[PDB]
This record gives structure tokens, C-alpha cells and sequence, in this order.
């Protein structure tokens, strides 16, 4: 096979979440990075792009991300699909809505349009906003905004941040459009969503019908979900099965695995799934007897949140090395469990076989929104601790973890902060494995029981590009903050 971590990824999708297949994750080829001509790295959308100088006045991300925006809107001729966790997009991100509506309404358009918000009056001052703002070019469009929370108790609600047009190109990543964090700040938050365009669409199109068909069934139960519409449109849960074709258009040769999750109280389980994990024992993760542990015990829950396993099985495919780039690694507890011990086995395997893991997180002086860490040695720990299970004790555990593991905080430019002051805040959600495939969606890697999307690629091209573009100028700046570095001898945990 051209693509053993996606042949890997894709067996055990089947096996966890074979009901959801086709609309939760699906496995589609000839899709495409959908980068320029002069700058073809550009499908990555990394903001804010301002490598080496912190006082980041050359955002060349954040142009590219809000113009991409705009750009892919604008060509829409049928439908525009919009999740994001709320609030609901402002500044410059609502304006570049805005502008690419009305040139799509300018070229004689006539669009139905989604605009979905998880969170714990908003709607229809948000539509009103939009349709204020539209003018004329609001007699084109057919509208339908929510807000929307699946379950109070396991603090469940929509996290996937897409933007689908025609079912043909997405836009999906770690990135809310939320002006004040990313915008207009001199310590803006780094983070990446890539642009795809191909079949690929369409999977995330039918994920969005997922999220809105459960919406629009409990559109009257004001405790579940805020709709408004415009005129005397309904709710629309299948827009996207409705008006784009089920065969969406070939545009490039990129094979990709959609996988997102349904989080807690849309669907129970799979009834299809056969699945029957060995779920690891002894750790501690849950800090009180308490709590229900989606993330390490139920199985049900992970049959109906097949992401979980398709991360885990992207970490347990790699020959040679793994990239992770994340906010964080753990989870404030309680609520949530500190940490998924499936995935923390993954990364003590491959470093016990020699494989090397690089995980940056967010400064915990962020603490300090962005950081639920006191200290990176909440993460070596724990690796220690799994490592030990498995090389025969602590001190062979410790020896496999400096040998094999880079362990940081984030930087972008030389300087510890910012030049304002303010600590670098990373949003990423991000694996890449063996410079081959690569996730880049909303999903955490620590414990999160929220509906997410995103996409595994497999392309050594693409994710050459992602080292050279994000990934070396990430390990550039950040690497003087490592308490571990295999690659420098550096061992302090
Ligand atoms: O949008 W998210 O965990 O990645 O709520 O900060």
C-alpha cells in the first residue's frame, strides 16, 4: 500500500464505529490541498503566520485565513455550511462571512446557508446581525442559525469548527472565529485549520447534516437548542444531502479519513458495533470516585466517538516519529478525567520500540483559558508511570522516555512572551506522523466529550510542507523550553 497509516486508521474505524461510516467518518480519495499556484503550502491556514518576531506585524496567516474565508464563500452557488463553538463569529471573521455571501448573491446565487454554535436571544440577533449586514444580498439566501447543547451533565455540545461551500471545499481546524483572542491582540493565540476541496467536502457535509438533524428534532426544547431562521424558512436538517450530490467531484489525488464524534446525548451507542476494547486499567486519571469516565470506561461512548480511536490508531501507525501540537495534553478534572490512558499506553509503546514523540504544548503561564497544566512534568510523569509497565520498572522507564521524547512549551519567535508581555497561547489540534499523514481538526487530545470533526491525510508531499511551514518553526523557537530533548541530551523530569 501507498497508505499503511490510513489502511491501519481505516480497520479500526470499522471495527469501533461501523454504523456511523459514511457520516461520522468516512475514507474518501482524490481529493486536494487546496493551496495557490505562487504558494502552494498554503492550504495549511496556520494564524497568525508571524514567524520570529514577537511583536507579530506581519500576520501573512492571518491575511491568508480570512481572505481563504472569503474566497471559498464567494464561489458558493448553492450552499454554505458554517459550525463553530460559541459566541458566534465577529470582527474581521464575520466580515469576511459577509463579503463572501454577497459576492456569491452578485454573481445571481440563490444560497441556503447554516450557521451552528455549541454552547453551556443569541441566535436571532446573530441572524439579524447578518441579514443588517447583507442588504439586498439577503433576498438570495435562505438562513438558519442555532445554538445548541447536546448534554448539560457531560457539558456536551458542538466544538467542530468547519465551513463547508457546495458540499465541494471545507475549511476545518482548531480555529474559532473569535476576534479578540486571534485578531485584534498583540499576544494573538496560534493555531491551523488546513482547506481541502474533493469528496472529502462531502464528508463533513454529511457530518453537519448529523449535527442538524438531531438540532432540528429538538428545535422546541429551548433547554437543547436557540433557532431562528429568516422569513418563514424551517429548519433545515438535511441541507446538505438535499442539495449537493451524494458523488461529490474528483479534484486532486489526496486520500483522507474524515472522522469527527457525537459527544454525549445525540446517540447512546452504535447498535451495528461489535467493537469489545480491552480498556486499560490503573491509572490515575480520575482524581474523584465519582465521576463517569467516557474517555477510559464506556465503551459505548467510544463506538459513537470513533475520533478517540482514530487518534489513538494514528499515534500506533508510526514507524519512525510522531509530532503532536496541542493546547494541552491533559484535562482539568473535575469534570473530565485528566487524561486518556489508551492514548498515553500509544505513545509509551512506540518510545519503548524506539520510536520518537515531540509534544508541544501551551505555556502553562497562561493558566496563569489556554493551559490546564501547572507543569510539563504532568505530562512526563505520566508518560514515565505507562512506560514503566512496560520496560520493567521506573528507572528503565525513565532511561526509554529521555532517549526517545521532546517535551515543550510553546514558542514563536526568540523572546519567552510575547514582546506585550502576555505568554504565547497554542490552540492547534495536531498529529503528524513519519513527515506522511497528518490530523489537523478541533479534536483534543485530552479528555473532551463535545461533538468534533477532523481530517487524517495521508500525503508525504503535504506533510513535508507542514514540517517546513509549522512544524521546524515550531521546534525552532520552542525547543529552549524543553525539560526533555532526546536529540540534545537534555533529561530534567
Ligand atoms: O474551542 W476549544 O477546547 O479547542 O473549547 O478552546
Amino acid at each position: 500500500s501507498a497508505t499503511p497509516h490510513l489502511d491501519a486508521v481505516e480497520q479500526t474505524l470499522r471495527q469501533v464505529s461501523p454504523g456511523l461510516e459514511g457520516d461520522v467518518w468516512e475514507r474518501t480519495s482524490g481529493n486536494k490541498l487546496d493551496g495557490s499556484a505562487a504558494d502552494p503550502s498554503d492550504w495549511l491556514l496556520q494564524t497568525p503566520g508571524c514567524w520570529g518576531d514577537d511583536k507579530c506585524a506581519d500576520r501573512v496567516g492571518t491575511k491568508r485565513l480570512l481572505a481563504k474565508m472569503t474566497e471559498n464563500i464567494g464561489n458558493a452557488t448553492r450552499t454554505v455550511d458554517i459550525s463553530t463553538l460559541a459566541p458566534f463569529p465577529n470582527g474581521a471573521f464575520q466580515d469576511a462571512i459577509v463579503a463572501g455571501l454577497k459576492e456569491s448573491a452578485a454573481k445571481g446565487n440563490k444560497l441556503k446557508v447554516r450557521i451552528l454554535v455549541g454552547a453551556a436571544v443569541i441566535p436571532s440577533k446573530y441572524r439579524d446581525e447578518l441579514t443588517a449586514k447583507l442588504g439586498k444580498a439577503a433576498e438570495n439566501i435562505t438562513l438558519n442559525v442555532a445554538s445548541m447543547t447536546t448534554s448539560k451533565t457531560a457539558f456536551s455540545w458542538n466544538h467542530s469548527k468547519i465551513l463547508v461551500v457546495d458540499g465541494q471545499s471545507a475549511l476545518t481546524g482548531g480555529i474559532n472565529s473569535w476576534k479578540d483572542d486571534y485578531l485584534d491582540t498583540t499576544h494573538p493565540v496560534s493555531d491551523v485549520d488546513l482547506a481541502l476541496t474533493g469528496p472529502a467536502a462531502g464528508s463533513a457535509g454529511r457530518y453537519l447534516d448529523t449535527l442538524w438533524t438531531w438540532t432540528c428534532q429538538n428545535k422546541s426544547n429551548i433547554a437543547s437548542v436557540w433557532f431562528a431562521a429568516s422569513g418563514n424558512a424551517g429548519c433545515m436538517p438535511t441541507m446538505h444531502k438535499d442539495t449537493n450530490p451524494k458523488a461529490s467531484p474528483a479534484t486532486g489525488n489526496v486520500p483522507v479519513i474524515a472522522v469527527g464524534g457525537l459527544g454525549v446525548g445525540i446517540k447512546d451507542v452504535d447498535p451495528k458495533s461489535t467493537f469489545r476494547p480491552d480498556l486499560p486499567t490503573a491509572s490515575d486519571t480520575k482524581c474523584v470516585v465519582g465521576l463517569h469516565d467516557n474517555t477510559n470506561a464506556d465503551r459505548d461512548y467510544d463506538t459513537v466517538n470513533p475520533e478517540e480511536s482514530a487518534l489513538r490508531a494514528l499515534v500506533a501507525s508510526a514507524k519512525g516519529h510522531i509530532e503532536i501540537s496541542q493546547q494541552d495534553l491533559n484535562a482539568t478534572c473535575p469534570p473530565l478525567p485528566r487524561y486518556d490512558i489508551r492514548l498515553y499506553d500509544a505513545l509509551a509503546a512506540k518510545m519503548a520500540a524506539g520510536v520518537k514523540v515531540r509534544i508541544v504544548v501551551s505555556d502553562p503561564a497562561n493558566r496563569g483559558g489556554y493551559s490546564q497544566i501547572k507543569s510539563l512534568s504532568e505530562i512526563s510523569d505520566t508518560l514515565r508511570n505507562r512506560l514503566a509497565n512496560i520496560t520493567g520498572g521506573q528507572q528503565a522507564a525513565k532511561t526509554a522516555m529521555c532517549s526517545n521524547l521532546q517535551l515543550a512549551t510553546f514558542r514563536s519567535s526568540p523572546n519567552g512572551k510575547w514582546a506585550d508581555g502576555h505568554p504565547y497561547a497554542q490552540h492547534h489540534k495536531l498529529v503528524s506522523v513519519d513527515s506522511s499523514t497528518f490530523y489537523i481538526g478541533s479534536k483534543n487530545l485530552y479528555p473532551s466529550w463535545l461533538q468534533d470533526f477532523g481530517y487524517i491525510v495521508e500525503s508525504p508531499e503535504a506533510a513535508k510542507q507542514l514540517d517546513a511551514k509549522l512544524l521546524d518553526p515550531q521546534w525552532k523557537y520552542s525547543q529552549e523550553t524543553a525539560t526533555v530533548d532526546y536529540a540534545r541530551g537534555i533529561c530534567n523530569a
